[PDB]
């Protein structure tokens, strides 16, 4: 009778994309292992080395999507990112963290 994920998002990935911008992501967890209709991801990132060091997510990111962009981070400065699943009735466990950090560096 559980209706919530028991595993996390697979095949995570992290790519700084300018200086305050990283690209983050993901494969849905195995489809036996999600127990209901995946509605949500979210993406929990903190820095490891930054001025702010607490934990943000971004809550609430359609299903279908298979990439997300975290913005406004700290220049020079490296993050934990965290993905998760939800379903309707709640949050999944979260992947095991990337390390990303950003840089001076554009690409474009």
């Amino acid at each position: 009778a559980q209706s919530t994920p028991s595993a996390p998002p697979q095949k995570v990935m992290c790519v700084s994309m300018g200086s305050t911008t990283v690209r983050v992501s993901w494969v849905p967890p195995p489809a036996d292992s999600r127990n209901g209709v995946i509605t949500q991801y979210s993406v929990a990132y903190e820095a490891v080395d930054g001025e702010d060091r607490g934990r943000h997510v971004v809550d609430g990111i359609s299903r279908e999507h298979s990439s997300w962009d975290l913005v406004g981070l700290e220049k020079w400065t490296e993050y934990r990112v965290w993905v998760r699943a939800h379903t309707d009735v709640g949050p999944g466990p979260e992947s095991s963290p990337v390390l990303v950090r950003t840089d001076e560096a554009e690409n474009l």
